[PDB]
RNA sequence: UUCUUGUCCAGGAGAGG
DNA sequence: CCTCTCCTGGACAAG
């Protein structure tokens, strides 16, 4: 049914003709009828339908003489009406492997979310446009446009040598190469330029065209390319929605004969060039996208990314009429639709890697399933893949840059191909995964309301929120942690750094609407002449913010409702520090004490600490008197002594007492004691407060110190040793 | 980095306090 | 010992 392309010769020149069932009269390029007398003028139905001069011409079609009425055309190919050659019978195209298009049709009607009476109407619609759907693997369409001149550079790239590639990919690529040859997309032709080719393994391979040398010479097309975050916010969220997929839209757009030389590549000795734009060329995405947005530009409320088309309506009848209208445009143009990659009439549909629901835009269930079954990384490539996968939800949850900063910092400390992974990093990953599992759907931007941003900043991170004026649910989130440069900023300066990032994404989300900024800033006019001593940044950062005030469309306010995060300190950590194996600690400290009754005196106490590095080795040992002091005082001074010695050694260190009280109190209350001025439950000064202060500050200077006490074990041997030393100290008095 | 969108890395070259 | 600028060469995700 998708017919075939047949050759045609006009004025003793070979050309390519397409048998068009919809064309009433045949058309020929303009450069061929310039020296001929027109019969007259007739209305010709195009997509732009103004009359052109009609002619009468004779030419050879497949070696057969024909005579017919013709009109001018800007194309480089010939269009042939079926009426003019009634002798010709259409021959269906033959490729390598056929698609279960009938099965694709049934999958789309079954997973369609309508009543049975509406399914019958849509089923007849799908059967009617059977020519539109891709019925063969690697099938390509024929877009009715003037070919693209892509060799628009003023200099040529150097030919590139081609290396050998894997043998198993070679026959998998040969199946698609032959398919593109039989459709006329690839022709075996030599050229001055040649580009390398390498294969990427498919999950079942694939072919990539390294076009770096070519792209370094071709200028950017004037058509800008859409941003994924912008089209997802600016789309309409109706109940009945559908997404259509154009299969190989790149290979449906022809290119001019004078530009095909640049698309050459050597495969198995022979050299091939492209009749249509290839994937990997610089401007090929922009021309495809710009073309498809132009056809459905008249159709309202419809987003479109590369090879996917999305729209939505509230009436199922309205949705059915749009599909017919869209299918007509795609068939008249020359595109083909992949049914296995498209979804129609679904309350919930996955568009651009995200699920569009009634509730709002949301993550894919398959994406959430992929998150949970993620192992801990082992190499740099593994970690990079994990980070890139996780990034999809940066706009979905605030504090994303906060919670992911350590992993991004771990990639910088990583050398070679191995990254230093710890048991604290895996707990971070499970926390990341759980936070992503507890995600929430966002709202969609509307063109009527002016965009409003709400931003607030802690001394460590700035937080951004995107809403609509009077809206409840936010459109997106944004977070940015301050760098080492930005952390030394004044809090006023940190708020402006946060506003900077908010305004770039706001411009992408503005949609030609005024922007309102809610922030803890009290005024902006006074910020223009801020005195220099209050500035901790340089002139450059201050100039960009001053430049933002000159924009009248945006306006700023002071939202006192915002939480005060500028002066709040970090809360007490409740996570228990995981312990490394005893061979991984730089040194291990065992501390002990003693109390002995003494002759009008209470005690004769002593201290006992040992320096041990790991087998186990006694590096240093200490035994000293303390005099008239309680047993608990000797223990606290013992673990204090080890904290100072631990401060001297680099790397994680482990300290153990034989007193559960000191170890338990240190882990459970030393942070609270640090803040409340070292007072007890009765709001009274602790005993040994000066000793607690020294332990406190030694714990802050070296935060990888782990205090714990467990006391027959491995630590029992040295606990007994340190206990022996405490007695000897006590006696020397 | 085939290319698009997005988040990052490194190298080099310099200039400023 | 910082900070900022602009050029080049790269990494990952899924389209």
């Amino acid at each position: 049914p998708p017919l075939l392309q047949l050759p045609v010769e006009v004025k003793k020149t070979e050309l390519n003709g397409f048998w068009d069932t919809g064309a009433q009269i045949t058309c020929i390029p303009e450069a061929f009828l310039k020296e001929e007398i027109p019969i007259g003028e007739a209305q010709i139905k195009t997509l732009h339908t103004k009359l052109q001069s009609v002619y009468y011409l004779k030419f050879k079609v497949l070696g057969r003489k024909v005579e017919a009425e013709v009109t001018t055309s800007p194309f480089d190919y010939v269009i042939i009406s079926p009426s003019d050659i009634p002798w010709y019978k259409p021959q269906p195209l033959e490729l390598t492997v056929k698609l279960p298009v009938q099965d694709f049709k049934k999958e789309l009607i079954n997973k369609a979310n309508i009543n049975n009476e509406e399914k019958k109407q849509l089923a007849k619609l799908l059967d009617k446009y059977d020519v539109l759907w891709q019925q063969w693997e690697n099938q390509v369409g024929h877009r009715k446009i003037p070919p693209h001149n892509i060799a628009t550079g003023t200099v040529a790239p150097r030919p590139q040598r081609q290396y050998h590639i894997n043998t198993k990919a070679k026959p998998s690529i040969q199946q698609v190469i032959d398919d593109l040859l039989k459709q006329g997309v690839l022709i075996k032709q030599t050229s001055v330029m040649n580009t390398p080719i390498y294969p990427v393994p498919k999950p079942d391979w694939r072919m990539v065209l390294d076009y770096r040398a070519v792209n370094k010479t071709v200028p950017l097309i004037g058509a800008q390319n859409q941003h994924s975050l912008g089209i997802l916010t600016n789309l309409v969220r109706q109940k009945y929605k559908s997404t259509i997929d154009l299969s190989n839209g790149f290979w449906a757009h022809p290119i001019t004969k004078d530009s095909q030389w640049i698309t050459a590549f050597t495969w198995e000795g022979k050299q091939h060039v492209w009749t249509r734009l290839p994937q990997g060329f610089l401007n090929s995405p922009a021309l495809f996208t710009a073309d498809v947005v132009d056809l459905l530009k008249n159709i309202p409320g419809i987003s479109v990314y590369v090879d996917d088309i999305y729209f939505s309506t509230e009436t199922v009848s309205e949705h059915l009429k749009i599909l017919e209208k869209v299918f007509k445009i795609l068939l008249e143009a020359g595109y083909i639709v992949s049914l296995k990659k498209s979804a129609l009439l679904r309350y919930e549909v996955t568009f651009l890697g995200f699920s569009i629901t009634q509730t709002g835009r949301g993550l894919t269930s398959e994406f959430k399933d992929k998150i949970q079954n993620i192992t801990s990384p082992r190499t740099l490539k593994e970690l990079q893949s994990i980070l890139g996968l996780f990034n999809f939800a940066r706009n979905f949850v605030p504090n994303f840059s906060e919670i992911i900063k350590p992993l991004y910092s771990l990639i910088s400390t990583a050398e070679g191909n191995n990254i230093k992974w710890t048991s604290e990093h895996t707990r971070y990953l499970e926390e990341i995964v759980s936070a992503l599992n507890h995600a929430g759907n966002l709202e969609q931007r509307d063109n009527e309301s002016p965009l409003v941003v709400k931003l607030n900043a802690s001394p460590k991170t700035g937080y951004i929120r995107y809403y609509n004026k009077g809206g409840q649910k936010p459109i997106a989130y944004a977070s940015h942690v301050f760098t080492n440069t930005e952390l030394k900023f004044t809090p006023l300066e940190k708020l402006l750094v946060t506003m900077h990032k908010a305004l770039i994404k706001a411009i992408d989300l503005a949609l030609g609407q005024p922007i309102e900024v809610y922030s803890p800033i009290i005024s902006m006019q006074k910020l223009q002449k801020t005195p220099l001593p209050e500035r901790k940044a340089l002139s450059t950062r201050w100039i960009t913010w001053l430049s933002y005030l000159e924009d009248p469309r945006i306006t700023f306010y002071y939202d006192k409702t915002l939480p005060d995060l500028k002066n709040v300190p970090e809360t007490v950590t409740d996570k228990k520090p995981k312990m490394l194996p005893i061979i991984e600690y730089a040194a291990v400290f065992y501390t002990n004490g003693s109390a002995i009754r003494s002759p009008n005196k209470s005690h004769s106490s002593g201290m006992g600490i040992v320096h041990a590095v790991f087998e186990l080795t006694i590096e240093h040992q200490w035994s000293i008197p303390l005099g008239d002091h309680t047993a608990q005082y000797a223990e606290i001074s013992a673990v204090e002594f080890a904290c100072k010695k631990a401060n001297n050694i680099s790397g994680p260190v482990l300290i153990v007492t034989n007193s559960d009280y000191v170890a338990r109190s240190v882990n459970e209350e030393l942070p609270f004691w640090r803040s409340n001025g070292f007072v007890n439950n009765k709001k009274k000064p602790l005993k040994h407060i000066s000793k607690w202060k020294n332990i406190s500050d030694s714990l802050l200077l070296k935060r990888d110190i782990i205090i714990v006490h467990e006391p027959t074990s491995i630590h029992t041997q040295g606990n007994n040793l340190a206990d022996k030393l405490a007695t000897q100290g006590s006696y020397t008095v």
